[PDB]
RNA sequence: UCUGUGCUCUGUGCUCUGUUUACCAGGUCAGGUCCGAAAGGAAGCAGCCAAGGCAGAGACGCAGAGCAGGCAGA
């Protein structure tokens, strides 16, 4: 799919193909995206669907005047992607009250455990919370194992039962515990061996009725994509507060089906998480996805944190002293950094995203992040004042800080300027 | 002249306190760097510590000098 994520731009294009028509640049793209789909999975009886309604409009509106046609076409794009997709209700996943009952149910593993992570994860790095988690799962071995890793590995406990083949006790041991220690949130990832998925959520049944779980949730990798459909609808029914999320995104190659199929019954989803690494999950809606012509955009998101930085310093001391007198050093600049991979000095989003207003070049962001970090290797490599008297770098006072921070000369002094130049251009107020 | 008396001045030794100090043989060395397939090692800037600089104080140490009722002994 992503690319035709390109169709995008490849559409912002005045010129037109051949057709004199240019006419026909639309249906293409259609049929184009259309194509990127299926192709990635997707199922089609549904896509009819979508393609008309697409057309419907078209032979029944236009876009107010006062505004380019190609663009409005795209709202409308758009605008179905997302009723194509998890149309719209904004996934509500947050406290209802507190503490939770996260009962994980999850067809054979895949994400089965794992996910819990990030997820259980994601919330610690979010609410004075207290998290909790629990081996839910005996039929298949590395239970705790792969998994309690991260628990502590996260500085997040859990609890199960070595061997010991039988959820409820367990569960319900666990639980209680946490509660007990008056945690916040709990998450139990669970399934069963039972060839039959009515047989699964036939587990679940028990599983839930006899806990007495708040919030619940299935999960599937697009491994299954559309397909899955079935699997979680048998059970949209069985609960309807039954929400749920994608394992694996790079994980796979198919997704849309995926998803797709879900939202095509009122399922409830709420995040996706791309695959690996102990975050790579995210939360979910539709258009964020999609952001960013066909899902994920930030910054807006890193956009924002400028706000964050940008009327903080404000934050030393806002003052600090009501002023000028001087009071702080411009070392943020490097100051900046730390922020970033401290925290979120992750790419920020940087991408950039639309070259707009103006399409400049492709190292611009394509060639330092990457390698943004060399820039910090030095700073650390040299006193306080240096960096408040960012005009005092001799040959002399530096080479050590190039040594000291272990960089051949060279990438220094090839630096020292992107930083008196940004000013000077920067510092260019009227 | 020496010594005591104490007091003062000056130098300094030690201590306490404040402050100050990019690199130019201290310690610990984040980050970054280097060697190694790894296991492991190494050099090392910033910071901090030590140390140095500048000061105040010690009816604190060690000294030189001066001292109406300066006063004493030799």
């Amino acid at each position: 799919f992503d690319n035709l994520t390109d169709r995008l731009s490849r559409t912002l294009r005045n010129i037109s193909g051949r057709g004199r028509l240019t006419e026909d640049n639309v249906k293409d793209t259609l049929r184009e995206v259309r194509m990127a789909l299926l192709e990635a999975d997707v199922a089609l009886p549904v896509v009819r669907e979508f393609i008309n309604r697409v057309k419907e409009k078209a032979v029944g509106h236009e876009v107010n005047k006062s505004l380019t046609p190609g663009q409005e076409f795209v709202k409308i794009v758009r605008n179905e992607l997302v009723a194509a997709m998890g149309e719209e209700n904004q996934t509500l996943n947050l406290a209802a009250q507190p503490p939770a009952v996260v009962l994980m149910a999850g067809l054979q593993g895949a994400g089965k455990t794992t996910s819990v992570g990030k997820l259980g994860k994601f919330l610690r790095e979010k609410h004075k919370k207290k998290v909790l988690v629990v081996s839910a799962d005996v039929y298949r071995p590395a239970a705790i194992k792969q998994l309690e890793t991260l628990a502590e590995q996260v500085g997040v406990d859990f609890f199960p039962s070595d061997v010991g083949q039988k959820p409820v006790d367990i569960v319900n041991a666990a639980l209680k515990e946490a509660k007990l220690k008056f945690y916040d949130v709990l998450l139990v990832d669970t399934a069963g061996r039972l060839h039959v998925d009515e047989a699964m959520m036939d587990e679940i049944k028990q599983v839930h009725a006899s806990i007495n779980p708040v919030e619940t949730l299935f999960v599937v990798d697009a491994m299954t994509g559309q397909d899955a459909a079935n699997t979680a609808k048998a059970f949209n029914e069985a609960l309807p507060l039954t929400g749920v999320v994608l394992t694996k995104v790079d994980g796979d190659a198919r997704g849309g089906a995926a998803l797709s199929i879900r939202h095509i019954t009122g399922k409830p989803i709420k995040f996706l998480g791309v695959g690996e690494k102990t975050e790579a999950l995210e939360p979910f809606h539709p258009d964020r996805i999609a952001s960013r012509i066909l899902g994920m955009g930030d910054v807006l998101s890193l956009i924002e944190d400028i706000e964050s930085k940008v009327d903080r310093a404000q934050a030393e001391k806002l003052a600090s002293k009501l002023k000028k007198g001087d009071g702080f050093d411009l070392n943020d600049f490097l100051e900046q950094l730390r922020q970033m991979k401290n925290m979120g000095g992750m790419a920020s989003l940087m991408g950039k995203l639309p070259g707009m207003g103006q399409i400049p070049d492709n190292v611009k962001s394509q060639m330092d992040d990457k390698v943004l970090v060399r820039m910090e290797a030095i700073i650390n490599s040299m006193t306080m004042k240096e960096r408040a008297k960012p005009e005092i770098i001799k040959g002399s006072r530096k080479r050590r800080i190039a040594a000291g921070c272990g960089m051949q000369v060279q990438d220094v002094n090839r630096l020292l300027k992107q930083f008196d130049d940004m000013q000077r251009m920067m510092k260019k107020m009227k």
